[PDB]
């Protein structure tokens, strides 16, 4: 819409201090879209990305609505707005949690891209789900990681769409570069490959061998703090990671009741609203399994990142408290 990119091109971006983008503790909760717009070029802004990509204003704004009508409006959890909070935890992950002095200009721009892209056009139903409804994106990425293929798909067709081009300025070896870290960015997502990956990871970090200077880890680095990014609303205050749960649940409840219905199967636990009564507990083994390890081994990498494995811990003790 030609009316929606005026309204955000031709708007003041307030500052990320009237925003409060630089905060782990941020909510989009009170934000209208066109708010989550001025946010997001304030992100691409104060990284000096604009400036040091010579980034057309209108261009950035017309691929950032692009981006946000990509996302489903009918889907729980995996929208704009968690992508939108996504990118805002990269952001505050860069600047207050220090990220932004280890990595390059480029891995930085590639970083906020795939943050913003990572779920595009989410169904709101899991990887396994495509495979078994025979779905024609579990064909076309032979039943790996369909979603993740399928969401660098839709961002690399929005890079490459007339007017929405902001890597357009850069040389072709920094262009191949970053379609590249985005595609293993998003690609990292999946948390079946996180899984894989994680304990190379932890153990470099064990052992004090862990040198960004590497390329090998640097792409390994890149996908863990992409995960951490993903599922940071785990972090946030109590109040504000309760209500994120409930559109978790929501979603993966919706998933359960299309398997209901298409398959005629009982949902597994997860996607059950039956069994909604595990909710507690099998947030308590998640935490604990998938998400203090990363946000501890992301503290050990910064320290300024400590507040997010600070409020996964009181997460954890808060659904502890529910399920005992
Ligand atoms: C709330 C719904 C119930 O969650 C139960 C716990 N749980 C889970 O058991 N399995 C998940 N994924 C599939 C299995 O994965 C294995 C373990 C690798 C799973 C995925 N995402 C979340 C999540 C993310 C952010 C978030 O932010 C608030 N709140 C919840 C929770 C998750
Ligand atoms: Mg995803
Ligand atoms: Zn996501």
């Amino acid at each position: 819409e030609t009316r929606e990119l005026q309204s955000l091109a031709a708007a003041v971006v307030p500052s990320a201090q009237t925003l409060k983008i630089t905060d782990f503790s941020f909510s989009d909760f009170e934000l209208s879209d066109l708010e989550t717009a001025l946010c997001t070029i304030r992100m691409f802004t104060d990284l000096n990305l604009v400036q040091n990509f010579q980034m057309k204003h209108e261009v950035l704004c017309r691929w950032i609505l692009s981006v946000k009508k990509n996302y489903r409006k009918n889907v729980a959890y995996h929208n704009w707005r968690h992508a939108f909070n996504t990118a805002q935890c990269m952001f505050a992950a860069l600047k207050a949690g220090k990220i932004q002095n280890k990595l390059t200009d480029l891995e930085i721009l590639a970083l906020l891209i795939a943050a913003l892209s990572h779920d595009l056009d989410h169904p709101g139903v899991s990887n396994q789900f495509l495979i078994n409804t025979n779905s024609e994106l579990a064909l076309m990425y032979n039943d790996e990681s369909v979603l993740e293929h399928h969401h660098f798909d839709q961002c690399l067709m929005i890079l490459n769409s007339p007017g929405n081009q902001i890597l357009s300025g850069l040389s072709i070896e920094e262009y191949k570069t970053t379609l590249k870290i985005i595609k293993q960015a998003i690609l990292a997502t999946d948390l079946a490959l996180y899984i894989k990956r994680r304990g190379e990871f932890f153990e470099l970090i064990r052992k004090n061998q862990f040198n960004l200077e590497d390329p090998h880890e640097k792409e390994l680095f890149l996908a863990m703090l992409m995960t951490a990014c993903d599922l940071s609303a785990i972090t946030k205050p109590w109040p504000i990671q309760q209500r994120i749960a409930e559109l978790v649940a929501t979603e993966f409840f919706d998933q359960g009741d299309r398997e209901r219905k298409e398959l005629n199967i009982e949902p597994t636990d997860l996607m059950n609203r039956e069994k909604k009564n595990k909710i507690p507990s099998m947030q308590v083994g998640f935490i604990d399994a998938i998400c203090l390890q990363l946000y501890e081994a992301l503290t050990h990498v910064s320290e300024d990142c400590f507040p997010l494995l600070d409020g996964c811990r009181k997460n954890r003790q808060k659904w502890q408290a529910l399920a005992e």
